[PDB]
């Protein structure tokens, strides 16, 4: 119907979009921040759990020998 | 001059906005992808960690069950050693 309206309306929308996206970028950056912290935590757990299961297996293997040696005493 | 000066400013602003927008969305796609890989890796960790935790519990019980058994034997050995020493 008039002059400079479409130009204003478009600028309006586009301007709202730009804010919306700048906010998005902040959140995404925050998300990455957290994920990295969660990753370190997980890494620590997995290394700890892995080393540990290995130790456990080692202990079983040890108990196994000891147990069999004790059984072997009934031979004397 | 007055309105034309104004409109030219508007048209420039619009020109700038278009550029900035495509710029931000490119970055937003980039940022999302990073997140995406992080996720896919968090998932591989979640997997290994759960699996390993289960195995850990399985081993804990085994070592525990074995230890009790090894005890009853060390006990029994003594009951046997005490009777041999007494009777002798």
């Amino acid at each position: 119907v008039s002059h400079d309206d479409a130009l204003l309306n478009t600028l309006a929308i586009l301007q709202k979009e730009l804010k919306s996206k700048e906010q998005e970028i902040r959140r995404l950056k925050e998300v990455i921040a957290l994920k990295n912290k969660n990753t370190e935590r997980l890494n620590a757990a997995l290394i700890s759990g892995t080393i540990e299961n290995n130790v456990l297996q080692q202990k079983l293997s040890d108990l196994k020998k000891e147990h069999s040696q004790l059984v072997a005493r009934w031979l004397k």
